[PDB]
């Protein structure tokens, strides 16, 4: 019946699920109240992909949108698991720095622009406008890339070398993964329409597992989280 992009959406929910019962069972088991914040935020992270991994598997968060003189499939819920993932990921990196309020007010802020009109620009009509959304977009991730490598940096620089050391794999983790997906979006079925609609599904799903279960594991088994 149904769909060629099914099989990643189920190994999608799979790993996610995994993913979040593993966290789960070593974070009830850590009585250190810094880690245990860590391994809140950090289980939380796959439990929301999870939902919308399901969700999109059983035919939800799907919608159809006319440019280019055609009818395009576009997995909007995609955006929602995002708008909440990504700014609880930058949480993570701003609580092993000790950044300041203000900064992570601006990085959350930035975030939401970026998923925002990364969203707008995945349901724009006019071809050459869904462009310009995903520049702004674009934009807004830079933003957050600069932040993190030169601003974070050099707050870690104060921390004890292990905790640096562990930001900086996470720092740079973040950086090559993050930058990748306004290159897939550009490419496939929602910019140019070159890679088709099941690929451009293997690939974010690929980038999605190694941001939150890759980059989970790297933290959460790390002795920086402890106090
Ligand atoms: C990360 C941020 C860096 C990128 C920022 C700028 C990069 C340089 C892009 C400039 C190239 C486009 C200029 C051009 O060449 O001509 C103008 C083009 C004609 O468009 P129009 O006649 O429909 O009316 C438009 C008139 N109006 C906007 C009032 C309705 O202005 C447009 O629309 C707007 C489309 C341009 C903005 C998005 C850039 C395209 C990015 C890549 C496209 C990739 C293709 C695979
Ligand atoms: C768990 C999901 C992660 C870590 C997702 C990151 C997603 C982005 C950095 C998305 C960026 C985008 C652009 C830069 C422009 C166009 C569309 C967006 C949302 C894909």
């Amino acid at each position: 019946t149904g769909r060629p992009e099914w099989i990643w959406l189920a190994l999608g929910t799979a790993l996610m699920g995994l993913g979040t019962l593993y966290f789960l069972v070593k974070g009830m088991g850590v009585s250190d109240p810094d880690a245990k914040k860590f391994y809140a935020i950090t289980t939380l992270v796959p439990a929301i992909a999870f939902t919308m991994f399901l969700s999109m598997l059983l035919g939800y968060g799907l919608t159809m949108v006319p440019f280019g003189g055609e009818q395009n499939p576009i997995y909007w819920a995609r955006y929602a698991d995002w708008l909440f993932t990504t700014p609880l990921l930058l949480l993570d990196l701003a609580l092993l720095v000790d950044a300041d309020q203000g900064t992570i007010l601006a990085l959350v802020g930035a975030d939401g622009i970026m998923i925002g009109t990364g969203l707008v620009g995945a349901l724009t009509k006019v071809y050459s406008y869904r462009f310009v959304w995903w520049a702004i977009s674009t934009a807004a991730m830079l933003y957050i890339l600069y932040v993190l490598f030169f601003g974070f940096t050099s707050k870690a620089e104060s921390m004890r070398p292990e905790v640096a050391s562990t930001f900086k794999v996470l720092r740079n983790v973040t950086v090559v993964l993050w930058s990748a997906y306004p290159v897939v979006w550009l490419i496939g079925s929602e910019g140019a329409g070159i890679v088709p609609l099941n690929i451009e599904t293997l690939l974010f799903m690929v980038l999605d597992v190694s941001a939150k279960v890759g980059f989970g594991l790297i933290l959460l088994r790390s002795r920086a989280i402890f106090g």
